[PDB]
């Protein structure tokens, strides 16, 4: 049996050490009485769309921030990231004839898991930066001491962001007639921009023809659903935002539509798995090179006992060099055991190079190579390459090398070469979308 | 005041001389108690679509036989002609973003007006062939004597043909997923066929995208309306099939959705105008080189006194050499007097050459030139080039010269070089449709 | 293996003796080249709706003439009969929340099976009247001698009637806003009329609310499909109108959407079964008191070998006194053998009394009692009471006794007390519809 | 010319005195960079729906809190209030055949205008309570001193509330199949509950019939738009949340879809009018007994110079005794000057009795009487009674007397008898909705 607090009896990784247990417990009670970010009905609806993807009838697009910050809390940033998602989605939808389920790493992607629990600079040692929901990026004691009030500031940033996203998605901004306005102005003067603009023209023509057929007022052309997801890492936050469905009594983590377990916190006897075990949300697990096939099946026994087809997303991040070698055996096990899973590629977290200095690089060529091999492996095994899961930005930067143009080492993107990881820019997100699109067309031909 | 028989008190052209007035009157009473081909509601609906065309928001496609015959009464022929109409319609609809109103010269286009009321072969003189509804094509007395029973045979051919057309249109045959199946198998191995096939592919993609958007079950994609029209020439037929609307009391000629007055029977004091004066149908008049602008306005005063915008179609057939010279002055008059009319081009009946032998030729190059000039003239005057009105066939023939390939002088098409006129084949209908389509796109750009 | 003519090698009942085999063969060739009444696509669509009924997700309404006549060939009669069908359909649809599949015994219900092959009046003996498609009702030699030309007159009446029905159904007459106009003016001044008028008001309110919700332009509210059916009795007619589907090569009897085998012609080794064996249409068989359960299963093996769920309608006509006793055993056999069938009640042909004089009576109370027991029997056995199959008229008569008002013995209805059977009038059809409606609501509650 | 800060140069009522101008200015800059509650596109859409109401084709329902509080910030409270709004809306929509535009006094209704700028208790005098966005209800210095940080707490409560409302409205909670679940469990055991339950049953039947017609998947049945409104009283808040539309450059107050000017702050030369003058939102003005017809027209010249038909809502709150006397002359002036306005009744703020003690009472009988007279007055003058504007709650209380049951003087509702006003409960909101509904039906009959 399970409760929202049953995770507290399990062994646990990646949790901060709060200096005042009582203070933390008061912030948790405050948050427990605040309204949920999502309504349980919607999580059920996302499960229904996951099941469509799992059965080969749609494709999952999951994208957004590496970690949202308090210092970057702007309408512009939320809008631009959502623009890139819509662009990708329409490119894939039109070229492949395939519904795309859109899920943003947004409105609650704050907590960060770290390779080390502390950090050392010239003889001074401080707790590690774990994301703004926990503590601050500044290398100094007041910054790094965990502050339970940050829970509430993360929540407030999240209701603001999701409120705006829901407005954009339902209120006209995502209407297919807006197809051109989704292109950020810095995608121009290149074969790729020309390419989007031509596809957009084709969409204009499609809608004009639908209008001439008598379908101009269909609500389906004017609005779309956008869902939210983050890593369920800080379980105090997740617990306070877990709520019983009014109609059914069943527990849902209402911090987000979908939650996932990170690669370093997926211990089968651990707290993170125990949390997600007993919520009704669609969920995901990060599947990196350390996962073997026995371990994977046991994990699925726990996270999806009834083998429901819209429950579990397996998010494969292996490295461009390792996916060929590791994935086949994992799929084969799932097929053999008759499991229903949604297979996604995270082509980014397995392709990060750390220099001795701590400076992080991601070669976009390797990101593409992992993706291409993901699809090849599915192709060979008879299973379905079901989704993509990327870190990206609508800001005019270049954080991943070996793209089309050389990188920007801005300072605005220094956070994304040290404490966070390099994100795809809009050029890169779009080229990815076109590659996915051709590949999907070929699968379905 | 007006009745279905008020035409009988007017002077009249092009009527046959029946040998037994009483016998004719009995066939007329028989036909008067038979069911109507169309229901008044539908004629009102066509008026509504005419008004859309008249206002520049749609385009009228009217096509079919020169004159239907009793010897060519086959499902195959009806289907193939309707295929060509759907092809044309979709080509225009997709490329121009414009609804097309589809009207077939079918299910009652039997009566034919003739330049002479008799015919002479080597010293023997016989009444002229006036179409199978009147008499027979054979040069012999029994054939040429008007037979009132032929009224009923025309009616029976008409209910059969329209029944089938309504079945095709509503029952799945006209569903947009059928776009490829409308291409007749003899349109192939040419840039034009390649062109239709590419447009059809674009339509497949549009529908697949609509499916992926959640619109796959829209009834608008699956069915279309098809309307019928003929020249109201034999007024005995027309009267017997004129019926009062159940709800409103108002008279409708229920032989067809739309009726038109031919160029030789449009005398303002004449029977034909008097007939159509008092029916509620959408109607048309043939406007050839002999029409002046004073005459045209008076005709419109009679045929559309209330200046209703879906009532009157002006069907301009001038000759490739004469349209430039004649049309401008006609449009200018209408504009000046504020009249609402639907302007169509009949590019065929003004471009017929009669050799001394009676053998008829139509150069397709001239057909295209009249069309191009029609649009140019509208362009120059500020008015709307609203429709096309052609004779065509889905049979694998070539009756009009100077197309892409040289003609067929079959014998199957000898009727269409003597008593009837050469029809456009499917290649020719399609090239026309593509020209119309580019022109409409340019008008609306 | 099967052909359209393979029935001619089988033993056969109820066929007329034509006096000139050659003449008959010429009329058959004429008819073979005439267009079909229906298109194969539509027959497939009706199979799809039958499958919905068979699975308990819709209800089948089949109604129309006992036998159409040449003397009663009027738009008014076709319209009024169709009005009664729409009335019944909407009453059932609204009160029961259940789609109704609408099938008219119209546009080809001409041939009649007879208890005797001749008739005797005061010493003179003549071939029996077999319906106007064969011969004439007049007791005299010229009338009664089979005339093959009557085939063509039946065909022409059929294209006229179906053309009009398709017009009504698609062209605005069947639009749900017309709900009141379907009530014939002689249903008034009674609790039953009041009842329809209230339901119609409820439908007005429903549509107004749909309009206020933004659904006013849905095509689903404006049009409906209407299908046709008759007894496939005169196989010469049926063969000439059997045609290969263009796309699939497969044979369809295109005289009508659905054909059925009568109770007296359902010999398993016989011609009628052999005809329908190899057409793709939805079909029916009349199941009267003489049918046993072994015989029924063998018949189904032949008529539906693949056990397709939209293929076969079993039309049960037992008598009010006999249904209780006979039906249970028939259903039990079907259930046991896993057969997919659409069960309908014909509550009329088993409830006819013939006086010594030949004068036919049908007590409406018995018609209702057979219906009520049909549903009771299904209720008891676990199967689905799937449809109703009645003879009815929109004319202002009373042919069945023991209704609400006493009968009309008009002369207009003397055909329906001798050579044909008494039909339900509109009062009676409606009361039936309300009973069916309550019963269906209760089944689904 | 106009800017978001141009109000600061005008004379102004009802503003608090902040103790630190600099601190306030910092909180304002913080809020200025936070995301907007609404997107400009949506405000334009609400203008479009206002225009529908103004033209007599819809009805405006505006309801919610008197003033939201920080202590009552729960999902339950937001949900229950929204339930009552949906109930009212559907009752009106179904019975009257009329679209209802739904606007909640929610997600930013914090600031309160007061009759006096201070309050005295037993010799101690303190600044008046102006709502939680300004200061605190507690009678003590720290509470009553204006705190600029409260701006941000109001904003955070607002994004949380609107995020949830948008979720409910779009995500399944407002789906018409939920009609029964909107009834709060304490509306039961009464003719009024029975009444809602019967209407809900009628809605079930309507949807079942739509399903049987093939419309079960229409998005229009599943989602609705919900808009937000408050009094634009604290202009510092409003300015910080005023933002330029991305596409058009035009300014919108993005704190809410609609803003209104209160009765005490509508000075034509004043700050409040100057603020709303130059935003693109739909807006309202409170029109109480002190407004004369000259004054009203000048106010409209300023607030709607172009006389756009979806711009201005006149919210009439006169008193049950005074509406008869005052409104006629106001309407007559508007009619005479050809102004397009949306006329609403606020039947509550003119019907409040203050005892010498400060204890506030509202007699529901008087609330109903003002409403009834509003409609009567419109009826007499030829204008349109366009909306209703009420304070209400989904909590199980009785704050207004003379309803059906005697009041609750809870303490939970003591805020609503002193600093705020008594709200309608759910019984009362519903009875109102049924009265409005009959009245609208009668107007449109
Ligand atoms: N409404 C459809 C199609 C759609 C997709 C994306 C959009 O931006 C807009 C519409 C969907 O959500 O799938
Ligand atoms: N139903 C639409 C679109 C359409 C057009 C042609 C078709 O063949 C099919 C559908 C119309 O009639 O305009
Ligand atoms: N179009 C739907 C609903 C309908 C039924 C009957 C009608 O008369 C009209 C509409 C159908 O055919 O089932
Ligand atoms: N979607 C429609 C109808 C509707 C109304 C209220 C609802 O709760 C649901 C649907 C509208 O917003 O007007
Ligand atoms: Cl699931
Ligand atoms: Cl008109
Ligand atoms: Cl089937
Ligand atoms: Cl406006
Ligand atoms: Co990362
Ligand atoms: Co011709
Ligand atoms: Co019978
Ligand atoms: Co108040």
């Amino acid at each position: 049996s399970w409760s929202p607090e049953s995770w507290r009896a399990k062994p646990i990784q990646q949790q901060p050490e709060y200096p005042d247990a009582a203070h933390l417990a008061r912030v948790e009670q405050t948050l427990a009485g605040y309204p949920p970010l999502v309504f349980a009905g919607e999580a059920r609806e996302l499960r229904r769309q996951f099941a469509e993807v799992t059965a080969g009838r749609a494709f999952l697009l999951q994208g957004g921030d590496c970690a949202e910050s308090f210092a970057e809390f702007s309408a512009a940033k939320i809008r631009d990231t959502f623009k890139v998602l819509l662009q990708m989605a329409v490119v894939m939808t039109f070229a492949a004839g395939c519904p795309v389920v859109k899920v943003g790493r947004m409105a609650g992607q704050f907590a960060k898991p770290r390779s080390s629990g502390d950090e050392t600079q010239n003889g001074v040692t401080l707790p590690a930066y774990r994301g703004d929901i926990v503590n601050g990026i500044g290398f100094d004691e007041k910054s790094r001491v965990p502050d339970p009030e940050r829970l509430l500031q993360a929540y407030h940033q999240s209701t603001a962001s999701l409120n705006l996203l829901r407005a954009f998605a339902q209120g006209g901004f995502a209407d297919l007639h807006q197809v051109h306005r989704w292109n950020l102005d810095f995608i121009a003067n290149s074969a790729l921009a020309e390419r989007y603009q031509q596809l957009a023209d084709r969409i204009d023509e499609t809608l004009a023809f639908m209008r001439a057929c008598g379908l101009d007022s269909a609500p389906q052309l004017r609005e779309t659903s956008f869902f939210t997801a983050h890593e369920a890492l800080l379980l105090n936050y997740e617990e306070a935002l877990t709520r019983r469905d009014s109609l059914t009594g069943e527990w849902y983590d209402c911090s987000a539509h979908m939650l996932w377990i990170g690669d370093r916190t997926r211990q089968i006897d651990g707290a993170h798995v125990e949390m997600l075990r007993g919520v009704g949300n669609p969920i995901g697990v990060k599947v990196g090179p350390s996962m073997d096939s026995e371990e994977l099946i046991r994990l699925i026994d726990i996270l999806n006992p009834d083998n429901d087809p819209g429950r579990l997303n397996l998010i494969v991040r292996m490295g461009a060099d390792k996916v060929g070698d590791h994935l086949p055996r994992l799929i084969q096990a799932i097929q053999r055991e008759g499991r229903q899973v949604l297979w996604s590629s995270d082509p980014m977290h397995g392709n990060t190079i750390k220099a001795s200095s701590g400076y992080k690089t991601r070669d976009f060529a390797r990101v593409l190579a992992e993706v291409r091999q993901f699809f090849e492996v599915h192709q060979a095994e008879g299973s379905y390459a079901g989704g993509i899961h990327i870190e990206m930005t609508g800001q005019n930067v270049t954080e991943c090398i070996g793209g089309s143009r050389p990188i920007t080492e801005d300072g605005l993107s220094d956070r994304y070469h040290t404490h966070c990881d390099p994100r795809l820019n809009a050029d890169q997100s779009l080229e990815l979308a076109f590659l996915i699109a051709e590949t999907l067309k070929q699968v379905r031909r």
